[PDB]
């Protein structure tokens, strides 16, 4: 079968066949799409076909489907299997099974980039001090003195389960948040929750707006250990205005690094708990959300009250005001400082060029509309206009619950 | 089953039970999300004719009454002999206002219940549907104090005798497709421009020509009609701050009026039944002005304003999209033309969607709708989870009829 979007700017109309290879569910029916819902231990049974059809997918794509060696490793994991209950990947497995994973996102705009991808094989760890090892490695690769570059590190996939490799942190850099007896929160209020987790735990909190929180982390189904990042390890920018010099006594500033490190990644059956990747920021991710949700830094307010914009009624538009000038900003700020960002108008248009070349390629571009968009600016985008299909291949990267809600506690 | 709908900014959580009394599909499938694409005889009637008269009669406590029973027989009787059947006039309002409460599109539904609904169903000619449209725009517009109002004409026999109207809203501007290679005036419009010139309409070809009504009575050729321009009430756009701003020579007309949607109640089809409200600010600042394909005024604007275009980077466009927006707001308030800003009614579809969970046991909602085009994440609808389905009486979308019309 054969299913057709269109851009509704440009009519130009696309035709997808890769959908017919998806396998995963979407959580939708033919009586209720449930596009806007955020959130979407194998047996021998089921872990060979996992295996053989990513085999088949990597046996693909370097010519050589049905070669010998491509029919010695199926028999060689098949043995492996029902000896051994799971399998190892081979190198070249790995990489090409993580930038899958990338390529297969479909919430991620940043797709474009999906074939450089540093891949870090870190399957030899064996303790969490190993683990900060690794981390930091990562971190002063990706980093590379402002001049972002993508990185994945891998730790060991799940065996029983029981032996879980974690990494506790949402990302690896992220600030704390603090609620006060008065109920306000001092820094990030999306990170109280683990920040206290990290103070139980030992951290010595320095409790201010901007701590860079301690890694916890998690080997081999032990209880967490905490490390600090070094912070000559940490790239920071502190956000000033091109033209609004007051802009820096806000005493804003922002991690350069955004790197997840909180979701699990699937490859032909295997499961790998703790995968921490980086890339870069889009400005609105930090001048959007992190500053202005009412959730997080929220800081809407006060930068409307130094612009002096009228804030007596919503339709002044004092709110989307404010929005703008943070955001130019963010991208100044980084700009200035040599460290790696893109802005919204950028990174949608790579994107649509992107999502053509791949529907040219390889029969689609499996796409979340909610979350492609950008969060300011929606319609002068031109995602928001593009018509999406939305669709779960694999390899890919997975939700997962947080670690604290399930762990066996050792002691 | 019973399904929970979270809010991300807030954690109120909801819980979603009409969905199960959805009828219709959506396009999505297990393997398949299709939530961002535009588009996806007398043995069916007397099902949908129960479904419908058992919610009527549920909504005013007389389920399973004698009233109830004998209707039900009623339109029985009527489906059998006749092949269709005809509404009540309570039954026809009461299917109208619902058809706008399960608009899962609309972020305006907190006002569903507030519709005046103009039954046109008496009506035979052309001539008596451009009278009973002038109706509404008069009584819509109300002067500048906008009133909801819907206008019903017959509804579909055997397809072969459609009432139309051919416009896709009431009151919309002209598009021409010039010598020079560019559109002069709405390039959404340049198609149907061209139909009205062609049925004899004489273009004044300029930038904000109000399109001549193209009214279709009974399945026959569709006849053109000038709106009285005293009955089209319009707005020059200027800016609170900027004095150039009037010199870009910018209106809007204060009426949205959709005309070109189908009605769906108990399983009848009204094919012309052209509804109003007022506009949400961003429907012309940020999509009819400022959309490449159609006014695109971005360029001039930021050029007017000496923003560096130089680099996307400087969010130049962002600018200058928030004043263009800032203008249309300030332009309807200060000739007292109702009008709602994108945080107003964001802000009131959440009350309106906790309303309904309350006392419905849901609400039908298409988040990439109802999110406005500009500022999405600082609006609270964004945090919002929504689940999307399909309830009857519904507004449904239908093909143009010059696509489908024999002339
Ligand atoms: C290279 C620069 C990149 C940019 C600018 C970028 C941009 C983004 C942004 C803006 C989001 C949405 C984030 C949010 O609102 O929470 C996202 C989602 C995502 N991207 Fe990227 N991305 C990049 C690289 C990467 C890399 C290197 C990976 C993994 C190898 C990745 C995998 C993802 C995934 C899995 C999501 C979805 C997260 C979820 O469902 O919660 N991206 N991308
Ligand atoms: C009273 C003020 C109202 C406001 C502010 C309002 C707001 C909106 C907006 C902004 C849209 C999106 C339109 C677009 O982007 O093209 C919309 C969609 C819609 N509204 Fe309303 N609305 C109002 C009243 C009404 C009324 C009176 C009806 C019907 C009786 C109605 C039925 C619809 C329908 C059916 C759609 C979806 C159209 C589609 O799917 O293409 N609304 N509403
Ligand atoms: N630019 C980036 N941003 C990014 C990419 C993927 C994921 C994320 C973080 N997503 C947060 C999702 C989330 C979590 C908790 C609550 C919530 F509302 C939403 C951020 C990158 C991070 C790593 C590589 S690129
Ligand atoms: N404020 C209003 N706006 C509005 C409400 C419902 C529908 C519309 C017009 N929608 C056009 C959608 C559309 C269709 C086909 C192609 C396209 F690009 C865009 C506009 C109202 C119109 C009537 C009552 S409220
Ligand atoms: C409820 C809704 O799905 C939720 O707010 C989504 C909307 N779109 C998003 N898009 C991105 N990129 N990131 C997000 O966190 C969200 N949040
Ligand atoms: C392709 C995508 O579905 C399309 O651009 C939609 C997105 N959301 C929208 N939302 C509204 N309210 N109106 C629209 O016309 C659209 N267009
Ligand atoms: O404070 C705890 C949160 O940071 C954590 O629960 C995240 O929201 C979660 O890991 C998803 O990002
Ligand atoms: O916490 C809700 C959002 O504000 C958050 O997930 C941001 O979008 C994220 O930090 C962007 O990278
Ligand atoms: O033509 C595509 C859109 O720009 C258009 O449908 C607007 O969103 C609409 O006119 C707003 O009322
Ligand atoms: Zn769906």
């Amino acid at each position: 079968r054969f299913l057709k979007v269109k851009n509704w700017e440009t009519d130009v109309v696309l035709t997808d066949t890769l959908h017919l290879k998806s396998t995963l569910e979407t959580g939708c029916t033919e009586h209720i799409c449930m596009g806007s819902i955020m959130l979407p231990v194998r047996t021998k049974d089921q872990l060979f076909p996992l295996a053989k059809e990513f085999l088949d997918q990597y046996y693909s794509s370097i010519k050589r489907f049905g070669s010998k060696a491509h029919m010695d490793r199926l028999e060689e994991v098949n043995k492996e299997i029902e000896s051994t209950s799971t399998y190892q990947l081979k190198d070249t497995e790995l990489i090409y099974g993580a930038k899958h994973a990338w390529r297969n996102a479909s919430r991620c705009v940043g797709r474009i980039q999906w074939s450089k991808l540093q891949v870090f094989d870190a399957r030899d760890c064996t303790t969490a001090h190993g683990m900060f090892n690794y981390i930091c490695n990562h971190v002063k690769y990706a980093t590379n003195k402002g001049n972002l570059r993508s990185a994945i590190t891998i730790f060991p996939q799940r065996t029983d389960g029981k032996h879980d490799f974690r990494v506790w942190n949402s990302q690896l850099i992220r600030y704390a948040g603090y609620k006060q007896p008065d109920g306000s929160t001092l820094g990030d209020p999306a990170n109280v929750q683990f920040t206290e987790i990290c103070i139980q735990q030992g951290w010595k909190a320095p409790r201010g707006r901007f701590d860079v929180l301690p890694l916890l982390l998690q080997a081999n189904g032990n209880d967490p250990e905490l490390f600090q990042i070094p912070p000559e390890l940490v790239l920071e920018v502190p956000i000033r205005h091109p033209k609004f010099d007051w802009f820096k006594d806000l005493g804003l500033k922002w991690y350069g690094l955004p790197a997840v490190s909180n979701m699990l990644l699937e490859i032909g059956g295997l499961e790998f708990s703790a995968c921490p990747f980086s890339g870069w920021y889009m400005g609105t991710e930090i001048g959007v959300r992190d500053y202005c949700d009412n959730s997080r830094y929220n800081i809407l307010e006060e930068v409307a009250k130094k612009m002096d914009l009228d804030m007596r009624k919503t339709s002044s538009l004092w709110k989307d005001q404010a929005l703008v000038e943070i955001n130019i900003a963010v991208l100044y700020s980084f700009q200035s400082d040599k460290v790696t960002i893109v802005d919204h108008h950028s990174a949608t248009e790579s994107f649509i060029k992107h999502m053509e070349n791949e529907y040219r390629c390889r029969g689609g571009c499996p796409a979340d509309w909610v979350w492609i968009v950008p969060p300011m600016s929606g319609s002068i985008t031109p995602v928001f206009h593009q018509e999406m299909l939305n669709y779960r291949l694999t390899p890919s990267f997975e939700y997962q619950p947080d670690p604290w809600n399930t762990h066996v506690w050792k002691g």
